[PDB]
């Protein structure tokens, strides 16, 4: 099958998914490569050609650093880039179900990997599943990530930051120009994203530019206002400057520095983006978001609080224990190997991991808070406290502030609890339900048999992919048929939120009251 696109004819694929037909079309090219002169600024429009693109494999990969923390172990490599690294990677993919619908709900996926790492070619991305159980098309695009998508001298449009954003808006763009063509509703899209996806995901609320570009928005264990999301200016442009001292091209002239960054090798620019922040945490985002002037005109929190984004629904929520898995990634007393035990001082050590710039009566505030205990006889206390600041602090309590800023205007907003530990997962059972791992349920993976998942977690999944459908398709997470548990919207008197699990699906109130009054009241002073 061939489709004629604003930009020329693309040749996809056929795929048996569940006794049916998915027709993807993987590694369609949405921006003119952003090589040499073009390296570090915007996407640039891509010219017309005539003959046939064969999108009939994933593309490269944006440029990145590999996780090597766990060489050999599936459950960070997963995580790993498997197609080629290149510059060259401003491509997307469409999974449009067979046969060709005639107005589907359109869902756009942004992936995270703390704004320097991800590929939309991981075998959990793959949207195959959603587009055969649900008939909506499935969009995904790889965008520039470290310091090519997220390098910042404010104001110089040689390197303006932002550009993996404007990489994802970009490619919703092509889904507004092009996806009548696939057979879905440019008035009828979703975009839906994790971690920095999500949080990439709330910035297109904000960005004037992406209003018109979709519809509605789900995010995953993500917002913009998360205290890794957005980058000052003055932290943005010093960043730059070491990255320049670090590759000697350090000059007067601004912009001659980047005419000395663009001749330099992708790896050295690679390598040396770990080193220009003084401390750095495991949640260290070196090059993200700035307050470019362009595609954030101001101050994030100040748009939120002011009510400054675009009016519409929103799907929001958060995983059990967001936090645990990065304690393994430095923690003293942490491994992923053993039941991790630490001591009350190996908590403190924590605690000067993960808050390095707070100062000594912001660590004892956090100790206090936390340490508490109903019963201190208990030798996990502290390992889970740990987990607790970890994740309280990074997610739960910004995705709850965010709902909560987010619904005061007039929007209906659904906030859900994940916490369900999958069965076949290889990290440990102290990490509980970590980070990322509602993904795999979001796009299908248990639906199918073969991949060694059980009973109950197939029923999760599937009602899990109908509520998000139907999030997507009418505004509303219900699931209307199996006798479900409804989906109230969040308010924010009562907050509540749904419980998803193998058990019993409930309706709860106010997650994590006294956790994130602490977090987002207390705390920012300090
Ligand atoms: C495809 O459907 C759209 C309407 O989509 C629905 O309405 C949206 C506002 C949104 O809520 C979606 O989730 C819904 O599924 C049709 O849009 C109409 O287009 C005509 C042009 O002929 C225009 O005059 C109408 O005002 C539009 N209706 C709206 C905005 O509701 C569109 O034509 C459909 N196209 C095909 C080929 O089926
Ligand atoms: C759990 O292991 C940590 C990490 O130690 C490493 O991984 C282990 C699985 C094993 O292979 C160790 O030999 C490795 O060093 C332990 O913390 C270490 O403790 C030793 C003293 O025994 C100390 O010298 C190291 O600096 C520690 N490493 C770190 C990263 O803190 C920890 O003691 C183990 N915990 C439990 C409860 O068994
Ligand atoms: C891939 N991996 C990773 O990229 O996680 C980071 C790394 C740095 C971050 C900095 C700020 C904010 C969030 C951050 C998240 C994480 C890492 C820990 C838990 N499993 C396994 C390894 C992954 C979860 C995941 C999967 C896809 C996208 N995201 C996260
Ligand atoms: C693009 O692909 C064309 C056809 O691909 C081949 O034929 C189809 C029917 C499938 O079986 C497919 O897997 C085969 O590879 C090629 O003829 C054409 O040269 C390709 N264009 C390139 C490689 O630039
Ligand atoms: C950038 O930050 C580093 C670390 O805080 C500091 O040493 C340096 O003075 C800052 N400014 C410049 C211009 O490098
Ligand atoms: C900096 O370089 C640019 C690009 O060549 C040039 O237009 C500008 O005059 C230069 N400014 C200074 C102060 O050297
Ligand atoms: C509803 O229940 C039936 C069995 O009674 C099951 O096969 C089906 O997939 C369920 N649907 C959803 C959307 O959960
Ligand atoms: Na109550």
């Amino acid at each position: 099958i061939i489709i004629a696109t604003k930009n020329g004819k693309v040749r996809g694929m056929q795929l048996t998914v569940f006794g049916g037909t998915v027709t993807a079309f993987l590694g369609i090219p949405y921006a003119q490569p952003p090589l040499g002169r073009l390296r570090f600024k915007k996407p640039q429009s891509l010219t017309k050609w005539s003959d046939i693109w064969n999108a009939t494999k994933y593309a490269n990969s944006c440029c990145q650093n590999i996780d090597q923390s766990f060489p050999g172990f599936h459950g960070s490599e997963m995580w790993n880039p498997n197609t080629d690294l290149s510059e060259d990677c401003l491509y997307l993919n469409v999974w449009i179900p067979a046969p060709k619908p005639k107005n589907a709900t359109v869902l756009i996926w942004i992936y995270g990997g703390g704004f320097q790492t991800g590929t939309s070619s991981l075998h959990v991305y793959d949207g195959k599943f959603l587009a055969r159980v649900e008939r909506v098309i499935v969009v995904s695009m790889n965008y520039r990530v470290g310091a090519l998508g997220f390098l910042a001298l404010p104001g110089n449009p040689e390197a303006p930051g932002n550009m993996g954003l404007f990489d994802q808006q970009l490619a919703l763009q092509w889904v507004q120009k092009n996806i009548a063509a696939f057979g879905g509703n440019p008035k009828s899209v979703t975009l839906f994203g994790e971690s920095a996806g999500a949080a990439s995901v709330s910035l297109h609320l904000l960005s004037p530019g992406s209003h018109s570009l979709f519809t509605r928005a789900i995010l995953q264990s993500g917002s913009f206002n998360a205290p890794w999301a957005v980058t000052s200016l003055y932290e943005a442009r010093n960043r730059t400057l070491n990255l320049a001292k670090l590759t000697g091209c350090s000059r007067e002239n601004e912009t001659e520095i980047i005419k000395c960054l663009r001749n330099k090798d992708p790896q050295e620019i690679l390598l040396n983006e770990a080193f220009v922040v003084p401390y750095g945490t495991p949640l260290s985002v070196n090059f993200g978001p700035t307050v470019d002037g362009d595609f954030l005109t101001d101050m994030p929190d100040i748009l939120l609080e002011l009510g400054q984004f675009k009016k519409t629904q929103i799907l929001v929520g958060v995983n059990k224990d967001e936090g645990t898995a990065f304690l393994v990634y430095g923690a003293p007393g942490f491994s992923k190997d053993n039941n991790s035990i630490i001591t009350r001082k190996e908590f403190q050590e924590g605690l000067k991991i993960f808050f390095p710039g707070v100062s000594e009566f912001g660590k004892e505030s956090i100790l206090f808070h936390y340490t508490d205990w109903v019963d201190d006889q208990r030798p996990e206390n502290y390992r889970e406290a740990l987990g607790d600041v970890v994740g309280d602090y990074n997610f739960i309590c910004p995705a709850l502030e965010f709902t909560k800023k987010f619904s005061e205007w007039g929007n209906n907003a659904f906030f859900y609890y994940f916490e369900h530990r999958s069965s076949k997962l290889p990290w440990p059972e102290w990490m509980g339900v970590m980070h990322g791992y509602e993904i795999e349920f979001v796009f299908g993976l248990p639906l199918e048999r073969r991949d060694q998942y059980t009973k109950a977690e197939e029923i999760l999944s599937r009602s899990i992919v109908k509520r998000w459908a139907n999030f997507a398709k009418y505004g509303n997470p219900q699931e209307t048929q199996n006798q479900s548990t409804s989906w109230p919207v969040f308010k924010s008197t009562e907050q509540k939120y749904l419980t998803l699990n193998t058990e019993s699906t409930r309706i709860m109130t106010k997650l994590r009251a006294q956790q994130c009054r602490f977090w987002t009241s207390f705390f920012p002073k300090v």
